[PDB]
């Protein structure tokens, strides 16, 4: 009943002249901000990865692998180019999960935004190409998400691991 409310699309920017063939390839989930993350230092979550591999059509074959109970976990999703460079919808579509591409500089880092309207949520995630990042990018990252409407206690930075996220 007090769920943070998705951000008008108009306060979430969009990185320009987005380049596919260079924000492809495996990103670590240094931040992770979002209406249901709810920040609890007695659970730290553990950092996962996401990789995203450009296919013929300019779609993404997303895959996200994370580490649970000794085992690691592979799961895809398929990004499909939405309006704009830079924007994707989860896959059908009968006349939504969008995915917007806010800021990166591909080679460090990207911030991206994740929206799911009808289950809801909005969340944002700051990668690094690797599993750590400077602390003024993530101090930035801070002050994006709340400049959404997401206070401290909803960020939470995944404690960086070794098995199954380098590949």
């Amino acid at each position: 009943s007090d769920l943070i409310p998705a951000p008008p699309l108009s306060k979430v920017p969009l990185q320009q002249n987005f380049q596919d063939n260079q924000f492809h390839g495996k990103w670590y989930v240094v931040g992770l901000a979002g209406n249901r993350i709810l920040r609890d230092d007695q659970h730290p979550m553990n950092m996962y990865a996401t990789i995203y591999e450009l296919k013929e059509d300019k779609s993404y074959n997303v895959t996200s692998v994370i580490s649970s109970h000794k085992k690691c976990e592979y799961t895809i999703a398929t990004f499909v180019p939405g309006s704009q460079p830079g924007e994707f919808t989860l896959g059908i579509k009968s006349y939504s999960y969008l995915v917007r591409v806010v800021s990166t500089d591909y080679n460090q880092y990207a911030v991206v935004f994740f929206k799911l309207a009808e289950a809801e949520f909005f969340a944002i995630t700051i990668y690094g190409r690797t599993k750590e990042l400077a602390s003024e990018l993530k101090e930035n990252f801070i002050r994006f998400s709340k400049s959404l409407g997401l206070p401290e206690n909803h960020i939470v930075f995944p404690v960086p691991i070794d098995q199954c996220i380098d590949g």
